[PDB]
């Protein structure tokens, strides 16, 4: 039966609370501060703007596309809630909780995505000066970590089929994981007690291993490089002719893989193992 369209809503508007059940639709909403949209199972919103001290809560079977998020406002993707191509600026937050699911997310400079609990996010962009942040259950696939981007996968975050662009970074905590890592020219991906494995390697890309990180199966192709630092340790590396793997004074490798044309360099004897 309803649906509403150009409505702003909190502070001293009109109405303060929205909420969507089955069949409803919101588009082109304003949320500010105080303002609360409610969008429950079999609801839709598009086009919401969130505003400083505004809230969108997507529940179960709700849905929310085009959503954008600015400075003080927030997006709480909640189980079984759904948002889509959600943009999100200077200070505004998506949150994606248990068993909520974010798809194509756009992090703009400043703002913040955090993906915990076990919620998911794919195909986030992360551009410069945005922050993707995936703890404890919380998954992340086909992340891009644009120039200026950054996600930290922590203690239990999970990060799957990253890519990682020009002075894009990757920060991998203990007990966090990445998997199928793509660094491309002027990436970083850094294991600061981490684990990766699959990690490919290209040109300009650079992988930097620290104590107590792990690297697993990693290729570096011509251009990349593979750097291990103190007590970091990495297993199954291919080292391509015109890539290069560096391990420092008390890192390791073992099953290292040299093709002809492959630079390694070890500051200690017993470093590294073919
Ligand atoms: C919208 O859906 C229901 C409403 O009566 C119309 O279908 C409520 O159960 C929900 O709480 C929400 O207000
Ligand atoms: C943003 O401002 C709102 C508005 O001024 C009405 O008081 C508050 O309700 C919010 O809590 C927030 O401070
Ligand atoms: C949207 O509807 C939800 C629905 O009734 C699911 O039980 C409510 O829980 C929300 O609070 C909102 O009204
Ligand atoms: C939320 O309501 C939905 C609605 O009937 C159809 O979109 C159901 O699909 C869900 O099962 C839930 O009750
Ligand atoms: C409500 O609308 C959503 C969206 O705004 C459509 O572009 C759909 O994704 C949902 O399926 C629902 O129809
Ligand atoms: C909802 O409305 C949005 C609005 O024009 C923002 O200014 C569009 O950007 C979306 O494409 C959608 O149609
Ligand atoms: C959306 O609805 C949720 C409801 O539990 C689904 O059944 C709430 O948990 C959210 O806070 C919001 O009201
Ligand atoms: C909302 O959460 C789930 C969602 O519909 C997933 O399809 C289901 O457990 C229920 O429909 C619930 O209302
Ligand atoms: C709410 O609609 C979503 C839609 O794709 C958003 O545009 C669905 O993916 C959800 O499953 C739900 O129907
Ligand atoms: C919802 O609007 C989005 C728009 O960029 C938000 O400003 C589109 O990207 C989506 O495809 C959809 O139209
Ligand atoms: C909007 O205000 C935000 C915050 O409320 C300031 O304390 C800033 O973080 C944003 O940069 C923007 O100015
Ligand atoms: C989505 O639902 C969440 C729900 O209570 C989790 O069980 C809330 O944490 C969010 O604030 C939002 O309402
Ligand atoms: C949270 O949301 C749903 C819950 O049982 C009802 O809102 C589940 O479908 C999800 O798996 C998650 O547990
Ligand atoms: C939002 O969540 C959908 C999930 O099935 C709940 O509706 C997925 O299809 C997507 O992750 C969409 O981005
Ligand atoms: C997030 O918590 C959800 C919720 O607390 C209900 O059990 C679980 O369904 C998920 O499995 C996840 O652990
Ligand atoms: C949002 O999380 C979804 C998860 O399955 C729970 O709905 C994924 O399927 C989507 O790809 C998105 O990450
Ligand atoms: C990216 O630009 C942001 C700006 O506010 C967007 O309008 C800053 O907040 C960031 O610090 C960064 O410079
Ligand atoms: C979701 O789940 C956890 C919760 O605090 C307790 O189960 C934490 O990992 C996150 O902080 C988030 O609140
Ligand atoms: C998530 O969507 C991405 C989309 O094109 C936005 O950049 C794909 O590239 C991913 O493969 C995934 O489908
Ligand atoms: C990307 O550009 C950001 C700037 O805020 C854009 O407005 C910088 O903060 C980053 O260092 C990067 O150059
Ligand atoms: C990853 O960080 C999460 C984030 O700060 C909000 O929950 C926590 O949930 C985890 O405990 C972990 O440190
Ligand atoms: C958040 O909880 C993670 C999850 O429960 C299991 O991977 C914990 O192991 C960590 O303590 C993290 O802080
Ligand atoms: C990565 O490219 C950025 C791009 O021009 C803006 O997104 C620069 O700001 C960075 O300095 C870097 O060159
Ligand atoms: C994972 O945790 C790390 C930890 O606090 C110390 O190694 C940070 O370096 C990372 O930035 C991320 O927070
Ligand atoms: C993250 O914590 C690890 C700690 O031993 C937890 O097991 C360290 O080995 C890492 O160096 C990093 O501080
Ligand atoms: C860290 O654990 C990840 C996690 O189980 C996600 O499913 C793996 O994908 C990684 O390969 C790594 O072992
Ligand atoms: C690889 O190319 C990068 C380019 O800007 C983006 O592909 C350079 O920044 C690197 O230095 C390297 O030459
Ligand atoms: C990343 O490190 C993991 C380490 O044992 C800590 O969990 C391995 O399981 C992975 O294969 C990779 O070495
Ligand atoms: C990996 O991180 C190290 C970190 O400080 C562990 O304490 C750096 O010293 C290394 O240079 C590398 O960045
Ligand atoms: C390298 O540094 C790690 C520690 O996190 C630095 O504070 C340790 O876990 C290692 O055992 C080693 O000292
Ligand atoms: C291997 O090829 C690299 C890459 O494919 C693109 O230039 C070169 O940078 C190296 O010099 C090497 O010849
Ligand atoms: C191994 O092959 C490299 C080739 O360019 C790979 O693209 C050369 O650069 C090396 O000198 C060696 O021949
Ligand atoms: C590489 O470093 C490893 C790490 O410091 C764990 O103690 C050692 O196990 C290896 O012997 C090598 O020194
Ligand atoms: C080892 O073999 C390399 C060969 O071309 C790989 O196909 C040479 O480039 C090296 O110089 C060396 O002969
Ligand atoms: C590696 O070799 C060293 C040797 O004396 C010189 O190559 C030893 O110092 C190491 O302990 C190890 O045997």
């Amino acid at each position: 039966k309803a649906a509403y369209d150009n409505q702003t809503i909190g502070r001293g508007e009109t109405s303060k609370s929205m909420h969507l059940s089955a069949g409803d639709t919101a588009k082109n909403t304003t949320i500010n501060s105080g303002g609360k949209q409610y969008v429950s199972s079999g609801g839709s919103a598009t086009s919401t703007t969130i505003n400083i001290g505004g809230v969108q809560h997507v529940s179960s079977g709700g849905s929310a596309t085009s959503s954008t998020i600015n400075s003080g406002g927030h997006q709480h993707v909640s189980s079984g809630g759904s948002a889509t191509n959600t943009t999100v600026n200077n200070g505004g937050r998506q949150t994606v909780f248990s068993g909520g699911s974010a798809m194509g997310t756009i992090i703009n400079s400043g703002g913040d995505q955090y993906v915990i609990s076990g919620g998911s996010a794919t195909s986030a962009s992360v551009t410069s000066g945005a922050r993707q942040f995936v703890s404890s259950g919380g998954i992340v696939k086909a992340t891009s970590v644009n120039s200026g981007g950054r996600q930290y996968v922590r203690d239990g975050g999970s990060a799957t089929d990253t890519v990682l662009n020009n002075t894009g970074r990757q920060f991998v905590s203990s007990g966090g994981s990445a998997a199928k890592t793509t660094i491309n020219s002027g990436g970083g991906m850094y294991l600061y007690g981490g684990s990766a494995t699959g990690t490919s390697i290209y040109n300009g890309g650079r992988q930097y291993v620290s104590s107590g990180g792990s690297a697993t199966n990693t290729t570096v192709y011509s251009g990349g490089r593979q750097h291990v630092y103190i007590d970091g340790n990495v297993t199954e590396t291919t080292i391509t002719s015109g890539g290069m793997l560096q391990v420092e004074a008390g890192g390791s490798a073992s099953k290292v893989i040299q093709n002809s044309g492959g630079a390694v360099i070890t500051n200690t004897s017993a470093a590294v193992s073919g």
